[PDB]
């Protein structure tokens, strides 16, 4: 956090750059640095706050030309801890949050520091969307460039899949557009390839006209979880893209919904959401809501925009986080039986062992047509440990480990946005070796120096 | 047609996107969400920090240009795009800052709600703002600014500690408690009338999820219904918000296919506090006439921020009347059920609102925003489609405003009309107007910004 800085580079990066500069003896330092996974704490030697693409071009040569170690930040969402470095600099985009709509075209331009509900409330001022995750203070930027996926991708795709161009800065500080018709090599690993690449200042995408959503939440009591996952499982194998179906294994909120004798304890929480009409929404999710007795049954018929801020309503934020995820082609019964084994062992109120069923839209999309792997296989499982007391943290994070042992031979690859920061060596397994191969020649091609490696890194060469 | 060394200078100092009338993005640009209003600017500039609006503002004053300033494009007048002047245009000024530990927030002053909220709503951090996400901070925190969050925390202008703001002369100044605070307390209320906000600072609460509950009654029972709410919002707890929107039920499944299109009471209802008392008090205020279509939900705070309103439709044309009411007598309640019935397109609403609670708390000379202490507000918003029909819907909310003005006084400014530029002194009120006029004279002496609900100089 103090390494030399010569002071000629860094008076012509000063004058440069006109976003703010954090320093270690800075006031808003300790709460600049801090990301979402509470378990990584580290101290970079600067934290420059960007707020045009000339201030990010600023900063990658002035850490290129200094040999920072550089850490990039858009919503500091990173499972991993990427976004922030200990004696290095983070290029902080938190502040380049414009977006700009265009209600004729269907268009969406947003910079590369935007958060999900601000991107979402833009679109949703003229009725339209795109695919993003599911919780509004994500980062837009580190979603989209690992693939991103939500409420609206079994219809309209990942987020990949509605982005058209971007405007990047590689480490040789050149700004360029990399679309279908402009640089494509580099377009197709960046839809997938994380931020190894380069640093996005803007992307563009194709937007859908999308009302108001059918949604329904319900809990359902462990002891009917067999027949709950088998029910899903097999209706999802089936469903029109239209209905989209997720459970959450975790312990019942103290939610008035919800009987009092059940707070507290391992449930499944389902929640689904019909996109098309609300009538026929009502209809399908009907027939969906009662594989189990569902208790505290909420539904309503929502904006967009209100779906993407409802996940998860809690009374607190968890400061610390550990997950370990993979995907699988199919979900076997020894598999759904180890799943509801796991999740009767959750200590946390804020943990949850995820149960997500993509295909749809995401598997009709040539696997080779971007850098995003595994579009088919359709089951995502996550465990997610997220708690609040850091003397705790190892009996947390060993219930993510051991769900995940009792699981491993039965998944497959692994989403990079879902790494948590010991998985380094998953990258090749993630993508698989063709992928990975394409992707180490973009790498070798823009970024032959290795200068983003805080991400799930692709090595040169 | 500009001076070429004007011009020249402006665009030397200015980093942001210049839209002139020859540019194909000018039509999209320059529409604002009154789509009555259909003006043509001879220039929008697209601002991206305050030295770009710095350049801005003395470019027109140089130029002699009309100032439009536009934050979210929300004006229910107009007042964002103008004819052949400038454009002065924030949208892209969208970041906000968010401190955890001092629960304050600072967004720049072309900020859409939903965007703020999100940003504080990642630490479970809130402060009072409107009901519809993509409204804009900048014009609704200047005229005041209220919503769910009202009767509990303020007004918006409740909760601002300072502002950034560039005045016609092309200084920019802080404004606060303690540095030019007679500017504080003119923008707090005042509008844009003293030049243009670049940087919004407020303290921000702690709000986790909350109880919400929005339900339909029908007009048979539209007496009972409102005469409930008016009883127990004179006596009921802070905490407790609950507002009545008179319109055509929206085609929903969770409410019968016979209702849809007719005349109905939408209540929308929250609790600001322990979602198990919420519970409790929301269904204390559910049963004076049957709730059809009831859907509650605990929602975090965000997502009840997004709901607003029921069939998430943008009307294209708008036309709104509002005032303020002391009392809302049983004759007042004839009149707004009688109009109610009356109502043609299927995205107007009548809206009965009742604020109190903590903005009545505050001294009524502690800032600009007039009329703290009347609670109920009326605005009969006609909204619609065709431009053809504009006639009707326009005599429907003038004729429930005269039918409605013996009980109606003063009138939030945020909600006025574009042919309500001669309201501006009763919604004030003398002395308040006075006393903003000495402002005007201070910081705005040539009314260079004059697209607002204006104040002249003197
Ligand atoms: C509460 C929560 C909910 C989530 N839900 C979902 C979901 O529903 N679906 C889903 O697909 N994912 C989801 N995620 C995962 C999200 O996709 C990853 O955590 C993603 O990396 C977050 O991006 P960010 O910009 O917030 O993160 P950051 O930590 O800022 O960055 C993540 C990575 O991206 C790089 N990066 C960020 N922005 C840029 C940019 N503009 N240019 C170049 N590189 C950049 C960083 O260098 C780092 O490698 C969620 C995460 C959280 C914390
Ligand atoms: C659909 C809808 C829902 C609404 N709900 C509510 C609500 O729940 N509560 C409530 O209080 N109000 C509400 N309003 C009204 C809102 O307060 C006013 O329409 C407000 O003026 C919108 O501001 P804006 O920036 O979007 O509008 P704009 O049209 O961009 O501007 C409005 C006025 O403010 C000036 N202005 C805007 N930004 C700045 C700035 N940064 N500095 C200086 N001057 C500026 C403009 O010159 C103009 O006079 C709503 C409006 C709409 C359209």
């Amino acid at each position: 956090q103090f390494p030399q800085l010569d002071p000629a580079t860094l008076a012509a990066f000063s004058a440069a750059f006109r976003g703010e500069l954090i320093w270690p003896s800075d006031a808003d330092y300790d709460e600049a640095r801090r990301i979402w996974n509470g378990t990584i704490d580290r101290r970079p030697a600067l934290i420059a706050r960007c707020t045009s693409t000339p201030d990010v071009v600023a900063a990658v040569s002035f850490a290129r030309k200094s040999g920072l170690l550089v850490a990039v930040r858009g919503g500091g969402h990173s499972m991993a801890g990427h976004s922030v470095c200990d004696g290095g600099i983070v290029i902080d985009l938190s502040l380049m949050n414009s977006i700009k709509v265009s209600r004729r075209l269907r268009r969406a331009r947003a910079q590369g520091g935007c958060l999900l509900g601000a991107f979402d409330t833009a679109t949703q001022a003229h009725m339209l969307a795109t695919p993003a995750g599911v919780v509004s203070h994500t980062g837009l930027g580190g979603l989209v460039l690992g693939g991103g996926f939500g409420w609206l991708s079994r219809k309209y795709g990942l987020s990949i899949d509605n982005l058209t161009s971007v405007e990047i800065v590689t480490a040789d500080g050149g700004v360029l557009t990399a679309s279908d018709t402009e640089n494509p090599d580099l377009f197709w690993a960046v839809r997938g390839g994380g931020g190894n690449f380069g640093v996005v200042t803007a992307f563009e995408f194709d937007l859908h006209r999308v009302g108001p959503v059918r949604f329904a939440s319900t809990y359902y009591s462990l002891d009917e979880g067999p027949q709950v996952i088998r029910a899903w499982r097999d209706h999802m194998a089936t469903a029109p893209d239209e209905l989209t179906w997720a459970l959450y294994l975790r312990l019942a909120p103290p939610l008035p919904e919800l009987p009092a004798d059940m707070h507290g304890k391992p449930v499944i929480c389902a929640m689904s959401c019909w996109i098309g009409d609300p009538h026929e929404g009502e209809r399908q999710l009907e027939s969906i809501l009662h594989a189990g007795k569902p208790h505290g049954l909420t539904k309503a018929t929502l904006p967009y925009r209100a779906l993407q801020a409802y996940s998860f309503p809690g009374a607190v934020v968890p400061d610390r986080i550990y997950t370990k995820s993979g995907y699988l082609n199919e979900l076997s019964d020894e598999a759904t039986d180890t799943v509801l084994e796991h999740a009767a062992d959750i200590a946390s109120p804020f943990t949850q062992l995820e149960l997500l069923y993509l295909g749809g839209a995401v598997a009709r999309v040539p696997d080779d047509a971007t850098a995003y792997p595994n579009r088919q296989s359709p089951f995502v499982t996550n465990l997610a440990a997220a708690w609040m007391d850091p003397t705790e943290d190892a009996r947390h994070t060993a219930w993510a480990r051991e769900g995940y042992r009792a699981l491993a031979g039965h998944l497959s690859g692994g989403y990079v946005n879902f790494m948590n920061p010991g998985e380094a060596d998953r990258t090749r397994e993630a993508y698989g070796a063709a992928k990975f191969e394409r992707l180490q020649g973009v790498k070798a091609k823009y970024d032959p120096t290795n200068l983003f490696r805080l991400n799930q890194n692709i090595p040169p060469s």
